[PDB]
């Protein structure tokens, strides 16, 4: 699946925003408009025993070029609640569910 960091018409968004995949199921975090951004996985909102570190940037890692991308697949069933450290409080946030 295909995720958008940015929209189309500049809002700091991601697109899609909420979703759900199935276990190994690759998510492409793309660079689309309004970067640098990043994927942080909140590591208090996501599955029990989940090392945030496997599937996370890390706040300070960015995503500095158009196109660019962060690819993760996710295993462990159930949600996960990410963010983009420089946008967040813009709302610059998601949640993927894992069913
Ligand atoms: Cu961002």
């Amino acid at each position: 699946i295909d995720v958008l960091l940015g929209a189309d018409d500049g809002s700091l968004a991601f697109v899609p925003s909420e979703f759900s995949i199935s276990p190994g199921e690759k998510i492409v975090f793309k660079n689309n408009a309004g970067f640098p951004h990043n994927i942080v996985f909140d590591e208090d909102s996501i599955p029990s025993g989940v090392d945030a570190s496997k599937i996370s940037m890390s706040e300070e890692d960015l995503l500095n070029a158009k196109g660019e991308t962060f690819e993760v697949a996710l295993s462990n069933k159930g949600e996960y609640s990410f963010y983009c450290s420089p946008h967040q409080g813009a709302g610059m946030v998601g949640k993927v569910t894992v069913n």
